[PDB]
């Protein structure tokens, strides 16, 4: 009976995070509406990007092994006075991912209690690499273990940037190579052409990232909630966890 007694509860949360993320589609489509303000539409879906970041992440990292996404977020994030909007659920301190994560390969959106940046991050023995995709459409300066900024051109946006994140993420793991390579040129800061090879592979690393926002944030949901429906029972109690948790 408790094969069943716990089914029951497992129903129960799966359409609680089914119902959730088609009322948020509902909301989008609500806000598309040509009525519309598009002003107050994007501070509409501040909230609603926030509540189902955590799902899609989730979900994303189920459809495609190997991205291993994280959510991990600042100093200024914790700042409540500061911070435009607290941090996704679920998402971790910077520091204490370095000093906690299983070693490997992960991507990561960043949250610094403004923006939200894509991310690439290798944890090795050697020690950890973080690489930012930053949108800029500060010259030789370095941040900290090591972190390299990637100048994209493609527009900076306080309203965007948590799906433009997400997607680039995914990008990210599709040329995964590419930014493998980097790191270990990151890793590699003895050799005296380094500052000149890593200058050149960051501007390289940035023309094939670059090679709509609504659009992808409809799709993330959809792909979202089908895999919600065949979703197990861990990934299930996990995601209305987030949920609970956002709120």
């Amino acid at each position: 009976g408790r094969q069943a007694g716990q089914q029951a509860t497992v129903g129960r949360l799966r359409t609680q995070v089914t119902g959730f993320l088609s009322g948020a589609l509902g909301k989008l489509q609500a806000l598309s509406a040509q009525n519309m303000d598009p002003e107050l539409a994007q501070f509409r879906v501040l909230d609603v990007d926030r509540a189902i970041m955590p799902l899609l992440i989730v979900a994303e990292n189920a459809r495609n092994p190997g991205l291993n996404l994280v959510p991990l977020h600042m100093d200024m994030a914790e700042d409540e006075e500061v911070r435009t909007q607290p941090p996704m659920a679920g998402s971790r301190h910077i520091a204490e991912f370095v000093a906690s994560a299983r070693p490997g390969r992960y991507r990561a959106v960043i949250d610094d209690g403004s923006h939200t940046r894509a991310a690439d991050i290798r944890k090795d023995a050697s020690g950890t690499s973080v690489i930012v995709v930053d949108p800029l459409r500060n010259v030789n300066m370095e941040f900290g273990a090591k972190c390299a900024f990637i100048p994209v051109d493609i527009q900076k946006s306080f309203f965007d940037c948590r799906i433009l994140s997400l997607s680039l993420a995914l990008k990210m793991h599709d040329k995964d190579d590419a930014f493998a390579a980097f790191h270990e040129t990151l890793r590699n800061g003895g050799d005296p052409s380094h500052h000149v090879s890593r200058a050149q592979q960051t501007e390289e690393l940035g023309a094939t990232l670059v090679l709509s926002v609504e659009q992808k944030r409809i799709a993330l949901l959809n792909r979202a909630a089908s895999y919600v429906n065949s979703a197990p029972p861990p990934v299930v109690m996990r995601m209305a966890k987030l949920l609970q948790d956002s709120l």
